[PDB]
């Protein structure tokens, strides 16, 4: 059993332009509007979040 | 404050026969039908995720 | 296009006491309720998860 882990970028813009480097089982972050995707074998998948809170 | 990671498996099968061993905390990919869950003091959680798609729109 | 991970606090409170030192983007797991986040700027977002269940369902 492998492991992956989580990509970050602050802007949608800049994480489509590499995005296709990320390798299959690593999430991915994008900043601006706080979003959660993981790389599936041919796609990618969001994750579901509730809304924005400064407490959890 | 401790750090762990995402730990991944090619397919259900494979991953239902070693995802014991997986400490409390860590996240669990499995590849087959591109899925997440989390590993509990006891037990899983199903991380919910739409519908693949091609790009990350 | 940097990495970020996943951090473990045992409550809450714990984590509270320590977010400040946890960037955006960043997975923040809290074992009491099994519960997952992830930092935001300023703020958080829980990971929508299914029950905990004791074999991944």
């Amino acid at each position: 059993g492998g492991s992956s882990g989580v990509r970050l970028w602050a802007t949608r813009q800049a994480m489509l332009g590499q995005v296709h480097e990320v390798p299959e089982g690593w999430l991915i972050f994008v900043a601006e509007q706080c979003e959660l995707y993981v790389r599936c074998q041919n796609g990618f998948r969001k994750v579901q979040l509730e809304a924005r809170t400064p407490l959890p």
